[PDB]
């Protein structure tokens, strides 16, 4: 995240770092048992980190769970990031607390001008690399279609929207991938891609969780 604030330690209760020897990739805890993510972060061998505030510390509310099975999107598109979101189920349901809780599915989808929380652990520079260890939040708007698709031409699917500011300085990084855009408490957006980190013009983009409720739901019903 560049150009956010420190949110603060388990303030942000459903962040995961999925974790295969190092923090690749954030997640979102959408119940006891499953994660979602980016399909782009999909990798065999990973540990969902669940408590999380510095990812280099054991602080005492850490809950670390193998995955058990990942589930890409089966219309997942690598070239264009169409469909890119992914299920981790973990090989035993997370404790719940105040620190460890689950974010609800949208019933609806967001409308442009929405505030959302955006967080990760990703590189804080737009040139340059600084990693922090502790969890980093960013609040940012929903842009329009309109908007996102002047950003990036030919881009920009039904199943993506951009957040973030037209005037670069505040973005999703590098590392950033797979985590939570959260919208009046409901899980709105996964981050996804951009063209680099906080460039004029050229807002983040996030998979439109909306638009994937229906398959969430059967595929945790039968796995
Ligand atoms: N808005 C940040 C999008 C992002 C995801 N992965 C990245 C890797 C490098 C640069 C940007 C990104
Ligand atoms: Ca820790």
């Amino acid at each position: 995240i560049v150009g956010g604030y420190t949110c603060g330690a388990n303030t942000v209760p459903y962040q995961v770092s999925l974790n295969s020897g190092y923090h690749f990739c954030g997640g979102s805890l959408i119940n006891s048992q499953w994660v979602v993510s980016a399909a782009h972060c999909y990798k065999s061998g990973i540990q969902v980190r669940l408590g999380e505030d510095n990812i280099n510390v054991v602080e005492g509310n850490e809950q670390f769970i193998s995955a058990s099975k990942s589930i890409v999107h089966p219309s997942y598109n690598s070239n264009t990031l169409n469909n890119d979101i992914m299920l981790i189920k973990l090989k035993s349901a997370a404790s719940l607390n105040s620190r460890v809780a689950s974010i609800s599915l949208p019933t609806s989808c967001a409308s442009a001008g929405t505030q959302c929380l955006i967080s990760g652990w990703g590189n804080t520079k737009s040139s340059g690399t600084s990693y922090p260890d502790v969890l980093k939040c960013l609040k940012a708007p929903i842009l329009s279609d309109s908007s996102c698709k002047s950003a990036y031409p030919g881009q920009i699917t039904s199943n993506m929207f951009c957040a973030g500011y037209l005037e670069g300085g505040k973005d999703s990084c590098q590392g950033d991938s797979g985590g939570p855009v959260v919208c009046s408490g409901k899980l709105q957006g996964i981050v996804s891609w951009g063209s680099g980190c906080a460039q004029k013009n050229k807002p983040g983009v996030y998979t439109k969780v909306c638009n994937y409720v229906s398959w969430i739901k059967q595929t945790i019903a039968s796995n």
